DNA sequence: TTGACTCTCTTAAGAGAGTCA
DNA sequence: TTGACTCTCTTAAGAGAGTCA
């Protein structure tokens, strides 16, 4: 099994290659009506995609370092993570975008937790806004808001009481 | 069917054997420590559940009926939204459950929206906690809270800027 | 060891359609 | 005509693994 040092150096070198990423300047909104500013590291749209990244769909990519003649591979935004454990409350940990940017990299822009938790930050009102996350939001999530319902409840008959 | 006589007796029916299906009171939080009541109107957990209704999936069940010699079938819960628009922006109108009971057939407790909008009020902070929902929520979602994040973010060199 | 592709899978909110009796 | 089963699909947040040079 890959060592503590090993880990760490994966780490790294993952940090190196992402840190030369283009960086890109988004402003966002915070709730409460206040704007900020978010510094996203996108990996590139196209091949290349910089040492060791490679993707495997979309909006997928991996890291590839061989080891001691052997290949791992891990989900590209996973790496940080490497040394947390992989499992709370019985649920997969998920690298979770708080800037809601999936090609950014930036790892001051990801946490680790359940896909419920995860999903759940697109309807946040963010940090300025209401935010209870724990691991506090970095935006108001791109859904939050009144929505854009069609049809509310409703009956033809009197069979039914709330 | 095609009429919108037809669709009207559809509702109709639906409606008359849904609320002959079992009353069960449900209290639930609403947000900003208040409590409050809902009564939905379950279908039975094994066959039979109702004049034709059948379950295509564990949480899935199907409304039939036979108009003009043929069979028309849609999805148990969409059966109320029948004469609405079925998208909205380019999204599937879906039906969405107030009451986060799925057994639940009380169109009193269902709304029609994007899956977006649908998904997104598990974690509302309900109507007595600040829901925006422009058709609003009927409790807390089940998912509202602090979370349990694992590992924020975080950097081992100095190449990243939040 | 490395790059650039290929494929399918998970989850939990939701769907459509066929086989028998 | 009605009932009781069977199967796979959609979405948008996420994954693992194979092939070839
Ligand atoms: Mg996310
Ligand atoms: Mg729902
Ligand atoms: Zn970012
Ligand atoms: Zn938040
Ligand atoms: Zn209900
Ligand atoms: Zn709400």
């Amino acid at each position: 099994a890959l060592t503590n040092a090993q880990i760490l150096a994966v780490i790294d070198s993952w940090e190196e290659t992402v840190g030369q990423f283009p960086v890109i300047t988004h402003h966002v909104p915070l709730g409460g009506g206040l704007q900020g500013t978010l510094h996203c590291y996108e990996i590139p749209l196209a091949a290349p995609y910089g040492v060791g990244f490679a993707k495997n769909g979309p909006t997928r990519w991996q890291y590839k370092r061989t080891i001691n003649q052997v290949v791992h591979r891990w989900g590209s935004h996973t790496v940080p993570f490497l040394l947390e454990p992989d499992n709370i409350n019985g649920k997969t940990c998920t690298a979770s975008h708080l800037c809601h940017n999936t090609r950014c990299h930036n790892p001051l822009h990801l946490c680790w937790e359940s896909l419920d938790d995860n999903k759940g930050r697109n309807w946040c009102p963010g940090p300025n806004g209401g935010c209870v996350h724990a691991v506090v939001c970095l935006r108001q999530g791109p859904l939050y808001g009144p929505g854009a319902t069609v049809a509310g409840p409703q009956q033809r008959g009197s069979h039914f009481v709330v």
